[PDB]
């Protein structure tokens, strides 16, 4: 039980594989992920070598404990991942393949500068350190490499299961270390968005904006200011759905850029109110004729520019 | 231990059977569920063969370590199964008659879209993976497959728990897999939405309709806005207990198609008004008696439109 | 390690006994209890039997994987109890008195009818498997079976726990099963839901009423819809501390009647504006006297035939 | 691997410990604390002793296995505890000085009639069941009873870690029960409690009751009853910080008090209206101009009632 | 498997070292942090000493159970470390190189005066127990002790993260405690919270402020009444992110300041429609044109003063 010895001075190649199961729980908030998988490992190993015309048997199936195998680890995971070993064959050349069946949380940024336009790029990071008898490099098996059909994230389009073929081997406390990196990329489902969050918040808007077409103050400050409170609750309702970005997303945005046209819509109101008592309501006129096309063009422009800026 | 010998050249089948002890957490939002439930495995093994009559004893009771078990797995679970092996039989022919008890949280997909008027099909995927030396293969023994009457999904009717008796044979990883489908038919108790959500979010549609016999813009603005309010309130309360789907639900369709009729509500208040200062209220008191009638009936209409569309 | 053999043909009974160490964890909503309980087991092994004149020792003590102990189960259990072996005693005739410390989260449906002035039965079945050697059979040692006086349940008072002395002996999967009850009867504390629920709902309410003294349209329109978004929030409040019922509670029937209360005073506050502005004053001012009275009464009647419908 | 023998017929003493390391999540509403502590445990057991002459050392070392050890158990905890065993040292005489680290979820029930000016104290109860050989008796070994100076409790005041030196010994099962009591005493940091919840709920109020200085019936509605949404979304915020007492709290008593100021403030702004309407604004103005000082009054001298009562 | 025997009468130096592969979930309420890292320790065993040609190996593997390994310790976490050894190698001399990764969910309090531009230093505090046979003293070899660059904590800059290289040696129950500090560096990402948070909060005052340009009593108190009902729920979405602090933090004092802001503005609008009904406008005038540069200086002023005693 150490690991095989090298033929000349070449390190071990530990050919790797994982096939998706299950996906599940896309935290956005805590930029995790829960992942059910297989994991396939492949390694040489002369001592293990045999005769399969004297054995009689093709194949020897080992137990653990009973063999050298690799300490493969995922870099990017919560906790230790809950494997169980499927199956451990040995072929007359020594060459051992393991399988395991693996259940993790694994840890992925996310860049919410699109949201809810989004499409992610999730890494699994596999890793293996090389030990004092020979050194350890990790190689990408495309043949078990994959995913299932039925593989589904909620509200997400799941495009590719794909690992990066060269290694990022590095020395880390003295010691060799080969990375790999399995990327699993995904794009958001923003059908749900539009008639649930964007088009309300549009909606409420544009009641607002229906205070350009009276010269009652009162109700007018009823208008604009209630619409506020409306928009303050949908803030709070998508701001609590999203972590806190060092960086400006494009929801975060148009939330922002909305606050705007309240603010200055409650200006308007005011400005119109202060020229009616001020016996001058051709000013006032003038300036609220005004708005009923500044505010939805002016909306309209700012909308045309952010969505330059994002996309 | 190592897998049974076979006889001829034919793969060893393995029969199968889940009793549903206790079902509960049925998570809409996660679209899993937690699962109480016996496990009987059962397979011929000729080598743990004996006659009764010089043994004294009619079956020979094992432990899991002793003898060849098949690894038997979930495909759609979250980790590993719970299980505390209950007993492990074995008759003169070498039959083999294993339970265990289990407890796992399992992922089926659900379908929102007649939500909460909606029934759904909760899958169980037991799966065996064949090994080296033989082909194993999944079957359904139907008098092991059952489940207890006290059996409870809190806020759901069961109705049947049945399994595809023919297998789902595949080949995964260069290595035949044999697959069964465990089908628990379930119909949502929709009870509680209609005095809890649905009346009460009518109600609150037609308060803001009494501003059709109303010609005070100050109390009509606050009868519309204020019940939207209300009703942006109950779409946040149902949005949360549901998951972002990419289709259309029939609460989320009736939902939007709410918001639309406060939007043209507002639009009348505002017409109305408008009519009655520019000294024209012949032309808005048509128009709000015209909206007496039209709002309830393209409501009424509009509904049993949504309603053929659903169901 | 096999079962005792009979010394006719006698199922093998083994006396139970739960004593409550700590009751906690009440979740409504998820029909689930916590409890950390200890577990005597008694039953009848010859094998184990010695003369205590010989032995000189009045009681042998074993360890857990030296003898044979029924495979004792709790059906409903959301995962298998967390179980330490406190001590297994041995008296001269065989008898062995097993005890074990335990904590388990219980699934125990409740009857929500009767809310906040509801009593619950909560159940532990116990249970056991019979072998192929000799059937296991349950009973009732009411010396064993008790409470601790610190028991509490944070808002629930503990009246009894009981056990029914007469096990439920039924086939499952071609094998008898034994089936103990213990009941745990507990009722609801209702003292806090008067001034925090009851008493503010009924206040907001007789606010709304005011408007019955009012013939400003205006100010009664911002009194009832006021108060029915502050019922809006108190009904949101009520029904996520409760599950989804597919029977009516005492709660949910006053929270949606008094919604009708809402209604009723919109259209009388609608028709009393309608004919004020019909220039017909004596018909709305009569309409409005008769809603003074005819809301109290009608409240109160309603509350009288609901509290007998329901207790 | 038995008790040790009693040299006359004395019970065995074992010298217990407790030594806090970390405390933390302090749940109001579940009435648990977490801690992380040293649990110190000795007792003679001679047939461990050794001459430290022939011997060469002074003291052995042993691994739990090895040697008997008393089954400690806590009562009041959720699951049992989380221990790892530090060290077992024995004396020439054969004093064993056993220690561990442990972490534990406590269950101990909080006073909240005082709340947020309240304190605590904190219960571990010890306890060990006597054996069959002979009965074990728990002491307290004050020398290592205490807590590390970092020990914080986050909004918690730490005053003192003592333990009740005295053992409620008891019969349980028909076997004796030695209990130790261990107290950490707290108390409630309200610092935060006065610009957060109390000021800002004074404020509201003190809002409301400029309706006694307006005329203005739909101006003074929107001021009383906006005031009171402030005020349940106030009683909202605190009620779920805290769990369901069957006796009064300090806290409750005034939220319930405010709302009874609401409910008079209501029924002045409404007797005050209708005077009006009525044509006797002499006798609605001395009414409001009564209530200017009669309101004020009346909260500051049931307030004194309150803090008296509870303090 | 006992401690290494000293050659004179010198402690036993275990040099150790952390190595910081992940760091997530920092809650801010619970003041705690989730981390996976490697830790390191060196020590010198002379009875594991070999002879490199002897034994046909230059480094010698062993698993945990076959050699001494000290008992290493985190002083400041909820629960012990999951941990899974990944290498132990001696070399010829008897110098242990064992390695571990772990993940524990560590306890360090957090400073929230200057939030939300606070910076933070994270602690993680080694331990170790001097045995009977000989004292273990804590070392620091900085050449094991950093962190991966891949090391992000959501919403946090990493600064640094250093060990204070003298440990802290002390007597704990009479027995010789060496304690290590590591120290994590960190500074909160304030970005987020001007658009989301601070610039909204400064809107919704700003608007209240319009009631200064207006005469209109019924459109002021709703102008002030609703901006602070809107100013209630920015408050309680704030403090529920927070713990409770005894202490005043920057944000709760601005928070508390803009209530005496709102509270101000409602005692204006009552005093501006007092002296309009009682027929002197003139001052009321006054009065109101002077707040218009009053409130935004004050606050201005005000503002000014907390930031230069918080910062
Ligand atoms: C209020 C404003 C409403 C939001 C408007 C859409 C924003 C946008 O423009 O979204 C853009 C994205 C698509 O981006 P993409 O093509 O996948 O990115 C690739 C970018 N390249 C080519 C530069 C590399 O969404 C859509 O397909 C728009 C459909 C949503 C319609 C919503 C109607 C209301
Ligand atoms: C606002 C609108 C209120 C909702 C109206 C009900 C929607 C509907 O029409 O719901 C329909 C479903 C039943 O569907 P099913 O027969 O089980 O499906 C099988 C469909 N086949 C035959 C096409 C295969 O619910 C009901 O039994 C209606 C009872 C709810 C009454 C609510 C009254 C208010
Ligand atoms: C607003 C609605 C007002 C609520 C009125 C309480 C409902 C009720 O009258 O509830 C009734 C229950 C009592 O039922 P029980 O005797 O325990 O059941 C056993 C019934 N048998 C014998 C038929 C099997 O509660 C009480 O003791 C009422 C005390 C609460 C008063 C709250 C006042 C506000
Ligand atoms: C609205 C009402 C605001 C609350 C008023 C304080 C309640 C009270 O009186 O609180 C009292 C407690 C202190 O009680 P104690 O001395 O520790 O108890 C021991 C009792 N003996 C001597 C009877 C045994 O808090 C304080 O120190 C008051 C500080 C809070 C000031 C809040 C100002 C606003
Ligand atoms: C309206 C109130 C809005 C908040 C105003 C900023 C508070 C402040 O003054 O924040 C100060 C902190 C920086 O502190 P520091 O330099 O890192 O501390 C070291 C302190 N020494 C030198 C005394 C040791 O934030 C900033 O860089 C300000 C950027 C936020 C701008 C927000 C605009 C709105
Ligand atoms: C406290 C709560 C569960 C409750 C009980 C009884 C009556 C009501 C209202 C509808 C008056 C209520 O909300
Ligand atoms: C974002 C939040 C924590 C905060 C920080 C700093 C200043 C403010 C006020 C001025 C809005 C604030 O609420
Ligand atoms: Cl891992
Ligand atoms: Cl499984
Ligand atoms: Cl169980
Ligand atoms: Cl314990
Ligand atoms: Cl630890
Ligand atoms: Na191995
Ligand atoms: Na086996
Ligand atoms: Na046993
Ligand atoms: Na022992
Ligand atoms: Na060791
Ligand atoms: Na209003």
């Amino acid at each position: 039980v150490s690991p095989p010895p090298p033929i000349a001075d070449e390190p071990l190649t530990v050919n790797t594989g994982i096939y998706l199961i299950e996906c599940y729980s896309l935290d956005d908030k805590a930029e995790t992920f829960k992942v059910n998988a297989f994991l396939s490992l492949s390694w040489k190993d002369r001592r293990l070598a045999f005769d399969p015309v004297r054995s009689g048997v093709r194949v020897k199936t080992y137990e653990p404990e009973a063999i050298w195998i690799p300490e493969i680890r995922f870099v990017n995971v919560e906790n230790a991942r809950d494997a169980d070993v499927v199956d451990i064959s040995v072929s007359p050349d020594g060459t051992v393949q393991y399988l395991e069946r693996f259940s993790a949380r694994v840890l992925s940024p996310l860049d919410f500068r699109r949201y809810p336009f989004d499409s992610q790029t999730l890494h699994i990071y596999l890793i293996v350190r090389s030990v004092d008898t020979r050194n350890i490099v990790l190689a990408v098996d495309l043949e078990k490499v994959g995913k299932n059909d039925d593989v589904f994230l909620t509200g997400w389009d799941i495009e590719s299961f794909t690992a990066v073929v060269k290694p990022a081997n590095f020395a880390l406390e003295d010691r060799l270390e080969s990375k790999l990196d399995y990327q699993l990329r995904i794009s958001r489902q923003y059908f749900s968005y539009i008639p649930n969050i964007i088009l309300p918040m549009l909606f409420i808007l544009f009641i607002s904006w229906t205070a350009f077409w009276s010269t009652s103050y009162e109700a007018n400050v009823t208008l604009v200011v209630s619409t506020l409170i409306a928009h303050i609750a949908a803030n709070i309702l998508v701001e609590t759905n999203l972590p806190k970005t060092p960086y400006m997303t494009y929801t975060g945005a148009i939330i922002f850029m909305i606050y705007l046209f309240y603010f200055v819509a409650v200006i308007e109101v005011t400005v119109q109110h202060y020229l009616k008592v001020e016996s001058q309501p051709a000013r006032a006129a003038s300036i609220t004729r005004a708005s009923r096309i500044a505010f939805p063009v002016v909306f309209l422009l700012a909308n045309i520019i952010l969505a330059f800026l994002f996309f």
